[PDB]
Parts: C-alpha cells; sequence; structure tokens
C-alpha cells in the first residue's frame, strides 16, 4: 500500500509503447530521407532493412541492459550505474532543456497539422490553431497521465493499434497494386542506384535515426510486471514488427507512387491516399494526427518517468520524485514535462531545434552502450538474466560511432550549440548537486517550501 510505483504494464503495454512510440509520423510524412540519397527502389528497401537490423542490434543491446539494471531511466540509469552522476547529469540536462520538451512539442504541433490537413489540403494551416490544438494535445495527454496510469498504457495501446491498422491498411493497398499488375517501379531496373560511400553512409543514417525510441520501454522499467521477462520479450517482440511496417508500407509506396512524386512531396502518404483512396484520402491524415497522438502519449511517459528518476538519485528537486497519494501517478514530474512542453510550443523554429539535440541525443546512446562494456568488463558477475553477447555491445557501439560521426561533419555548428547545452547544464552539478546539502543558504527553506506547496497536489 505504500506509495510506490505500481507497475501493472504487462506485455501488451510494453509492445505498444516501442511500437507505439517507433512508428510515429515517420513513415507518414516524407520518409524519403533513404530515398533522396540511395536513389532507386532497391536500394531504398535494403536499406530500410538493414537500418532495422542496426536498430534491433541497440534494441538487443537496450533489452541487456535494462534486464541488468531494472532502474528506469533508459539513458540516465545506464549512464549512473557504469560512469558516475556528472555524465549521467549532463543526459537529463539535454533531455531536460532541449531534447524531450522539443520532441513533444514537434509531434504536438504534427498532430495539430494532421488534425486540420484534410480542411486545408493545399493552404496551409494557420499558426494560432495547429499551436492551440497542439498545447490542447499535450494537455489532454499531461492529464490523462496524471490521472491513472492505467489510463496512460490504455490511450498508448488505442492508438498503437490505431498506427499498425492504418500502416497495415497501406500496405494491404501496396500489395494489392503489387498483385494486380501495377509492377512498373517495381522490380524492373529497381536499382539503378546511387552506390556511394557518402550517399550509402547518409541513406544509413536516415534509415537508423527513423527508427528510434527502441529504447522507450526502458524509461519506464521499474513499472513492468517482472521485467526480466516482459522487457527483452516486449522489445523482441516490437523490433520485428516495426521493421517489417516500415519496408512493407514502403514497398507499399514505391508500388503506388514513383521515385518523382515520391520526393517533393510534403506527406508522401497523403499523396499515397490520394492516388488510391479517393474519396476516403482523409482517413491517411487522420491516421498521421492519431499516430502523433500515440508517439505523444509514449514521449509523455517516458520523459515524466526519466525525470522522475533523474530527481530520485538528487539531480533534479525534490519535489520530481513525488508518487500521488491515491493515484499513483508522478504528478510533478508531468507537470514539469508539460510546463516544458508547453514553453517550447511558444518557439516558431521548433523544427530547426531538431537537430542539437539530434547529434547529442544520439551520443548518449552511444555513452549508454559504452556503459554497458563497461559493466561487462568490472563486474562480470551482476546477475543478467538474459545475456546475449557481446557481439551486439561491439557492433551497436559502432553503429553509434556512425551515428554520431555523420551530423559532426555534415552539420557542425549545431553541434557544437548542442555540447554548448550541455555544458550549459555543467554548473548546475558541479555548484549545486555536489554540495552534500549543508552548504546551501536559505534557498533550501525556499525549497522546501515550495516542495510542500506541491505536495499539495497530491492530497
Ligand atoms: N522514432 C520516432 C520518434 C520517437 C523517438 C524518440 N525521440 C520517429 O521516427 O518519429
Amino acid at each position: 500500500e505504500q506509495v510506490k510505483l505500481k507497475k501493472e504494464i504487462s506485455l501488451l503495454n510494453g509492445v505498444c509503447l516501442i511500437v507505439g512510440n517507433m512508428i510515429g509520423s515517420g513513415i507518414f510524412v516524407s520518409p524519403k530521407g533513404v530515398l533522396i540519397y540511395s536513389a532507386s527502389f532497391g536500394l531504398s528497401l535494403v536499406i530500410w532493412a538493414v537500418g532495422g537490423l542496426f536498430s534491433v542490434f541497440g534494441a538487443l543491446c537496450y533489452a541487456e541492459l535494462g534486464t541488468t539494471i531494472k532502474k528506469s531511466g533508459a539513458s540516465y540509469a545506464y549512464i549512473l550505474e557504469a560512469f558516475g552522476g556528472f555524465l549521467a547529469f549532463i543526459r537529463l540536462w539535454t533531455s531536460l532543456l532541449i531534447i524531450e520538451p522539443t520532441s513533444q512539442a514537434i509531434i504536438a504541433i504534427t498532430f495539430a497539422n494532421y488534425m486540420v490537413q484534410p480542411l486545408f489540403p493545399s493552404c496551409f494551416a494557420p499558426y494560432a490553431a495547429s499551436r492551440l490544438l497542439a498545447a490542447a494535445c499535450i494537455c489532454l495527454l499531461t492529464f490523462i497521465n496524471c490521472a491513472y496510469v492505467k489510463w496512460g498504457t490504455l490511450v498508448q495501446d488505442i492508438f498503437t493499434y490505431a498506427k499498425v491498422l492504418a500502416l497495415i491498411a497501406v500496405i494491404v493497398a501496396g500489395i494489392v497494386r503489387l498483385g494486380q499488375g501495377a509492377s512498373t517501379h517495381f522490380e524492373n531496373s529497381f536499382e539503378g542506384s546511387s552506390f556511394a560511400v557518402g550517399d550509402i553512409a547518409l541513406a544509413l543514417y536516415s534509415a537508423l535515426f527513423s527508427y528510434s525510441g527502441w529504447d522507450t520501454l526502458n524509461y519506464v522499467t521499474e513499472e513492468i510486471k517482472n521485467p526480466e521477462r516482459n522487457l527483452p520479450l516486449s522489445i523482441g517482440i516490437s523490433m520485428p514488427i516495426v521493421t517489417i511496417i516500415y519496408i512493407l508500407t514502403n514497398v507499399a509506396y514505391y508500388t503506388v507512387l514513383d521515385m518523382r512524386d515520391i520526393l517533393a512531396s510534403d506527406a508522401v502518404a497523403v499523396t499515397f491516399a490520394d492516388q488510391i483512396f479517393g474519396i476516403f484520402n482523409w482517413i491517411i491524415p487522420l491516421s498521421v494526427a492519431l499516430s502523433c497522438f500515440g508517439g505523444l502519449n509514449a514521449s509523455i511517459v517516458a520523459a515524466s518517468r526519466l525525470f522522475f528518476v533523474g530527481s530520485r538519485e538528487g539531480h533534479l528537486p525534490d519535489a520530481i520524485c513525488m508518487i500521488h497519494v491515491e493515484r499513483f501517478t508522478p504528478v510533478p514530474s508531468l507537470l514539469f514535462n508539460g510546463i516544458m512542453a508547453l514553453i517550447y510550443l511558444c518557439v516558431e523554429d521548433i523544427f530547426q531545434l531538431i537537430n542539437y539535440y539530434s547529434f547529442s541525443y544520439w551520443f548518449f546512446v552511444g555513452l549508454s552502450i559504452v556503459g554497458q562494456l563497461y559493466l561487462r568488463w568490472k563486474e562480470p558477475d551482476r546477475p543478467r538474466p538474459l545475456k546475449l553477447s557481446v557481439f551486439f555491445p561491439i557492433v551497436f557501439c559502432l553503429c553509434t560511432i556512425f551515428l554520431v560521426a555523420v551530423p559532426l561533419y555534415s552539420d557542425t555548428i549545431n553541434s557544437l550549440i548542442g555540447i554548448a547545452i550541455a555544458l550549459s547544464g555543467l554548473p548546475f552539478y558541479f555548484l549545486i548537486i555536489r554540495v552534500p546539502e549543508h552548504k546551501r543558504p536559505l534557498y533550501l527553506r525556499r525549497i522546501v517550501g515550495s516542495a510542500t506547496r506541491y505536495l499539495q497536489v497530491l492530497c
């Protein structure tokens, strides 16, 4: 009965946090980032499959890591127990300022856009709506996750079911248009491609960037029923599902659209629909909005638990490690994440904020893998229920080196401002965190007063 974040995330709610968070407005809108560089369908599908394989290697690394550690945080519990503190600190701080607020605000804006879109198919949706609809979405998901976490897993479940239904719809349309005929785009000179170290590297980067989120279940891993089984099994059931969904929906696309109008189109699914569904060409913008809703709910669960864990370790203020008394949901962490996402709804060029945290994000996943190897070396006696091999940590450490080098020479000043964000986090750690609580002024008294006032949100 004691205040503890009860588990209540089954295997199904495990597969829905990963699949949900993963397939979101990635293959729905301009997924041709792997087609611009691999200028052919055959090479495009080969690079989809290869990026999927390498994301599977990363997800198996994280299954082993999350069954080894059994602490939520998913990049912050694996840097904190392998390395120490400071690096974990600037992983919560990068996720606190730039990574999680921006990603949630962008998913909210992209949900608003494609909710409104069937009304404004050619005209661009206004900036007044498509930001107020985004704030309504963020606030609704924060409230749904703040009331009952079973509600939050339910929302995630429903909208992941919607995602998979819509993508099965487009995949079925593609297979139909392939069986009846219409196989000109496919299997005929399929690979008049652009084999080149630059182009192949950038297409692999775009694919491996498109399967992100495989580490979403690891954020909520103190709340899984028997994590030892349900975390690796849910990851290993989610990753082939999402890889298959990706390569099949791209097959469909290529079968219907063409190399020309599949580029130079804003949201290629909303092009595919216009070519096939006809009068029901609004279903696909509706499904992009639903998939963005599922992805936003998963981002909110994961970010709320990242900040909760971060404050439980002493990094974020105590007020953020607090459960609700009767509902058992991290109310102050969720309010904080919602505050941050809504603040980042006021920014105009947020899709420009993407790239800083892009480099930093893959850096931190890499540092977590490096920490897994550090633990394999230093403590080869910790109970690891699922210990696969070293081959997967090694290959995905290499793939992380690649995914970190690509945005460091392509656009370097942005990644430098990302490192600047982490450096800006540094002073709080070297001046507030590392203080042993008995050197701070009556700022402590203010902090405790505020923490009590916010304790008056659980009662
Ligand atoms: N992978 C999702 C984004 C969620 C990953 C977490 N930042 C996408 O492809 O759009």
